[PDB]
């Protein structure tokens, strides 16, 4: 019995969309998967022994407090053979770290009176709980710059971290497509000839730079940007950004949707990935975009950034954030075709020389070990 522990589930999360890769591939190998979750919204595998946790704080805090002492009740009465969590708390043999490190995100951009905050103590606690030295929990990785980030904060025991590759889904790959897949995706979607489609896609349109990305969209030449369109694509609010996208006279250019399961068709059809991030563990999409010959802008502090200088498939933008930068590399981007036509060449290529894959399995692999 493996008993997976996410506080939410839904399926237009990265974090969400890794645990249902890796404890699919655990069930797959026959065992049985319990989870614990506060909320499910979407398909659940009819393998999986799902548990909805109630919760009554008024808090996220409070609640994801609440949780783990119902899990570690429930656990009691119904023992599990190992404990993996996909979010930061005490009683986890195996933790996946989805999430920044909390402890490195405070140090550098918060100040006093935000540590005075029972929400700051609490998230710092679970952290804490995963982290310090005398843990037995294994602690799966996804970049470097995390495994960094923990040592400095907790000094956490080397032997405990193991970086995993990716785990991107193979039906965002460029071969997996069915033929003509950018001219029946470009007409699905209402896309003409002559457009340049902009995406960016995720579920936090703030920390995803959402901003960033319209501002750069309305710097364009009149007549270019009188071609060109942003599909904006995720489960959150996009008031903020209409309203920047009104300011800039852009309001027409944007198009805004909530959680899509068809994101595979619109990078197929899309000429730029646009992914400008304030924050990103490591950004999914990113390589996403890779495997769909997508060429990408971005920013350095993503975890993924570098996999785009690496397969030389688009422009990573450097710290400290120039937005004058991003839009001279969007106009230089959507002018010069071969340089966008070697990028997604490039892009193409390094999806079928690369492992961007085989996270879950590794993963598995981790979690069923003895
Ligand atoms: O509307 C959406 C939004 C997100 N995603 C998928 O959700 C994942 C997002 O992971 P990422 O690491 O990019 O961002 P996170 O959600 O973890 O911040 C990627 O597989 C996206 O393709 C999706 O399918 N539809």
């Amino acid at each position: 019995i493996v008993a997976f522990c996410l506080y939410k589930y839904f399926p237009f999360g990265g974090l969400q969309r890794d645990f249902m890769r890796i404890a699919s591939t655990v069930a797959a190998r026959g065992h049985h998967v319990r989870v614990y979750t506060q909320s499910w919204e979407g398909d659940c595998p009819k393998a999986f022994e799902l548990i909805q946790v109630p919760v009554k704080s008024h808090t996220n805090h409070g609640r994801n407090a609440e949780y783990y002492a119902w899990v570690q009740n429930h656990l009691k009465e119904h023992p599990a053979d190992r404990v993996v969590g996909f979010n930061k708390m005490p009683g986890l043999d195996v933790y996946f770290a989805a999430d920044v490190c909390y402890a490195e995100k405070v140090a550098q951009e918060k100040g006093f009176l935000y540590r005075l905050t029972s929400r700051y103590r609490h998230y710092a606690a679970f952290e804490r709980a995963t982290f310090e030295q005398g843990k037995s929990t294994k602690l799966m990785m996804l970049t470097d710059k995390q495994i960094a980030d923990f040592q400095k904060h907790y000094q956490t025991e080397p032997e405990r971290f193991q970086i995993l590759p990716p785990g991107i889904y193979p039906d965002r790959k460029y071969s997996e497509q069915i033929p003509n897949s950018r001219e029946i995706y470009r007409q699905k979607n209402g896309i003409k000839e002559q457009q340049n489609l902009l995406l960016q896609v995720g579920s936090d349109f703030g920390r995803k730079g959402v901003d960033r990305s319209i501002e750069a969209l309305a710097s364009l030449p009149e007549s270019l940007r009188h071609n060109t369109l942003l599909f904006v694509v995720g489960q959150d609010k996009p008031r903020k950004f209409e309203a920047l996208a009104e300011k800039l006279g852009v309001r027409s250019n944007v198009h805004f949707f909530s959680g899509r399961n068809d994101v595979s068709e619109l990078m197929a059809a899309a000429d730029l990935l646009l992914h400008p991030a304030y924050q990103e563990a490591a950004g999914i999409v990113l390589l996403e975009a890779i495997t769909a010959g997508l060429p990408v802008l971005t920013t350095a502090v993503c975890g993924y950034a570098h996999y785009i200088a690496d397969a030389n498939c688009g422009t990573v933008i450097a710290e400290p954030f120039s937005q004058e930068q991003l839009n001279e590399v969007l106009r230089k981007a959507l002018t010069q075709s071969p340089l966008r036509m070697a990028w997604a060449e490039n892009a193409r290529h390094y999806a079928d020389t690369q492992d961007l894959y085989s996270l879950p399995e590794k993963a598995a692999d981790i979690i069923t070990g003895g």
